[PDB]
């Protein structure tokens, strides 16, 4: 009869300075921490790789 | 006595497929021909040619 010892989940930091444990949660309810404008795209392949 | 010519200006061409003669106020009137979003911008200098 070995002894199991249990230990908590570390949290991640978000926007607002808010606290979540899941990724997904705190990405849907305070956004990422810093602050772009948008993300320009070079696409490379054929014509149906652009569609 | 000499003879002179005159020659009639060239106008350049805007958004909503709009000529005019003047960059500026083709520009102010109409706007340009792509659409970009936002540009993103780096700075590489001293602390006061940042500010």
């Amino acid at each position: 009869m070995k002894e199991l010892i249990y230990i908590e989940e570390p949290k991640i930091l978000f926007a607002h300075g808010q606290k979540c444990t899941d990724a997904r949660d705190g990405l849907a309810l305070f956004g990422p921490l810093n602050n772009l404008y948008g993300i320009k795209s070079g696409v490379i392949g054929t014509k149906q790789g652009l569609k």
